[PDB]
């Protein structure tokens, strides 16, 4: 009864949340997963503004409205080689990774370690978030509010 959140410094606000390292999470369940974060799934707007901080990954997450992956540097296995914001436009499936967007952080690059996860409800699971140093949070909890998502 364990999950791990990997997540990513925030730029502009905006990072990248992974579950168990692999494509897992709905569509709901990353709103529910942003709101454990105090933060909500980002806009294209939001999510342009930080690439243009410097963000990028190589993973397919929720935004808002569309599944994408930040791109500043044109790499052949991340986004066919694309830049900007990638927009997933054909896939049969429906679990990815999520973005989320904390206006509270800081307005640039901000890699500090996350060591909280404040929104939590009260729950049986052990949730670790895992920063990408390794550095690591633990607290038993919950932030899942559709069944079909347990
Ligand atoms: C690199 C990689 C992969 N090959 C498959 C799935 N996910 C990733 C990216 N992960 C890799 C693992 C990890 C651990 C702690 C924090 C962060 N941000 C990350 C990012």
């Amino acid at each position: 009864n364990q999950i791990d959140l990997n997540v990513t410094c925030r730029y502009a606000g905006v990072f990248h949340v992974e579950k168990n390292g692999r494509y897992s999470i709905s569509r709901t369940e990353a709103a529910d997963l942003c709101q454990a974060f105090n933060s909500t799934l980002p806009t294209m707007d939001q999510m342009k503004l930080a690439l243009s901080k410097g963000f990028e990954t190589c993973r397919y997450g929720f935004i808002e409205g569309n599944v994408v992956i930040p791109r500043i540097h044109p790499n052949a296995i991340c986004a066919a080689n694309h830049t900007g914001v990638y927009i997933l436009v054909t896939s049969n499936t429906s679990h990815y990774d999520t973005y989320c967007f904390n206006a509270s952080a800081p307005p640039e690059e901000d890699c500090t370690s996350v060591t909280d996860l404040p929104n939590s409800f009260d729950g049986p699971v052990t949730i670790t978030i895992v920063n990408r140093d390794g550095t690591r949070y633990s607290k038993k909890g919950e932030y899942r509010t559709h069944q079909e998502d347990i």
